[PDB]
């Protein structure tokens, strides 16, 4: 059962090429309590600038940290903030402009778990609460390489094998019982459609309980889950004795932007060898429903498009020379109508600083529409509070965001979490007024 090691006291972290080093362990899971104070110093031990981003955290832009605050090698950066996020599974990872994909892919990515009264639901981390950080790699001679061509910067850098928690061909040896699996897409670009199946047997229903920004109102039974880069979905499964497989199953990846392990091919991501009898953990109710969405005062349309060799948002993209460029000025509660062009590819769009309520999916591909659970085209994952949402070519996704006036005068990136798209500039500053 290989999962990241746990630490509570994240006081000092070193950015190294292989990953984050804290208290002698690599990429540990930082576990925090809702409401606690975080004081943490980042030391840059790389040969290039970097900065840590607390993915999904409600903090100011000094603690986000905005990419403009990146530190040079040998420098340090202090983070100090109160955790006001809902209990859930978050990430910490690099955010220097133009260097994030490589640093992230070469190993700098860890989990941040936020806990709250009763949020562990009776499961124990590393026993039956299992994070599965799914990361693909392009292996050459059994070693990962990050060498995207210009066409791979446009499309995303896809690996030829899939790791779980850094482990090739991951195998989990478990006893029969209940398992909470925290599915995390830690890949640069690869999309997954995830299912758990009995080997040579039937699909195991998964009971979705939480996504990016925390618990659903109630568990939802699903047979398959789309999980794009930086999305998180926590499910509960009942495993009897036998062999089970976490698999990717076939999809149309809709690479329509420009005319080794295909995204829609079927393959095993992890194997569960279930022997013995262990604890059953009943999960009948969740005690932390997401808030209802606020009422927006204006509608703002966003078009996702390829402008030549440059991915853009409303035609705009990162100004490498001016990281404080104010691409969009916002205020109050807004409804964002995010339209992905037909000649495009799926984009997992992610907003810093402010979570998002998903209101509606329109013109989704059938493989998505078939999984929706309401009249507004919403997927089960769309029913929780989110911070990263996948928008398919031709599809319109409507979200509502509250640009809290307490954050006036700060800048927060809005960007695609396909890291090649991000390093390629598919990122703009949202300036809160
Ligand atoms: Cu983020
Ligand atoms: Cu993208």
């Amino acid at each position: 059962a290989p999962v990241p090691p746990l630490i509570k006291e994240a006081t000092y972290i070193e950015a190294t090429a292989s990953g984050y080093m804290a208290e002698g362990v690599l990429n540990p899971t930082i576990i925090l309590r809702r409401g606690q104070r975080v004081d943490m110093t980042l030391k840059n031990k790389l040969t290039e600038p970097t900065i840590v981003h607390w993915h999904g955290f409600d903090v100011n832009w000094h603690n986000d940290a905005h990419p403009s605050f990146a530190i040079t090698p040998g420098e340090s950066y202090n983070y100090s903030f109160d955790v006001v996020n809902r209990a859930g599974t978050y990430l910490y990872h690099p955010h220097p402009h133009g260097l994030t994909a490589k640093q992230f892919y070469m190993g700098q990515l860890g989990l941040v778990i936020v806990e709250d009264s009763g949020s562990d639901l009776g499961f124990k981390y590393g026993v039956n609460d299992l994070p599965l950080v799914i990361s693909d790699r392009r292996f050459i001679g059994g070693a990962p390489v990050y060498n995207p061509t210009p066409m791979e910067m446009i499309a995303g850098f896809l690996g030829n094998a899939v790791l779980v928690n850094g482990v090739k061909d991951a195998v989990f040896k478990l006893s029969g019982g209940s398992y909470r699996l925290r599915l995390v897409n830690g890949s640069n670009a690869r999309l997954y459609m995830l299912s758990i199946v009995k080997k040579n047997g039937d699909v195991v229903p998964m009971r979705l309980i939480a996504v990016d920004q925390g618990f659903l109102a109630r568990p939802i039974e699903v047979r398959a889950l789309f999980l794009a880069p930086a999305e998180r979905a926590e499910v509960v499964v009942e495993l009897g004795e036998g062999v089970y497989l976490l698999k990717n199953t076939p999809i149309d990846p809709m690479h329509l932007e420009m005319g080794a392990l295909p995204e829609g091919s079927e393959y095993t991501i992890a194997t569960f060898l279930v022997e013995g009898k262990g604890e059953a953990v009943p999960v009948e109710a969740l005690s932390d429903p997401p808030p209802e969405p606020p009422k927006p005062t204006r509608t703002r349309r966003f078009a996702l498009s390829l402008s030549g060799m440059q991915w853009t948002i409303n035609g705009m993209f990162w100004n490498a020379s001016n990281p404080l460029f104010e691409h969009v000025s916002v205020e109050g509660v807004e409804l964002w109508e995010i339209v992905n062009d037909k000649a495009s590819m799926p984009h997992p769009m992610h907003l810093h600083g402010f979570p998002m309520w998903i209101i509606e999916r329109k013109d989704s591909p059938r493989q998505v529409a078939e999984l929706a659970v309401d009249n507004r085209g919403r997927l089960p994952t769309d029913l929780g509070l989110k911070d990263t949402v996948l928008i398919w070519p031709g599809e319109t996704v409507k979200i509502v965001v509250n640009f809290d006036a307490k954050k006036r005068g700060q800048l927060f990136p809005f960007h695609c979490h396909n890291l090649e798209h991000e390093d390629g500039g598919m990122m703009i500053n949202i300036a809160v007024k």
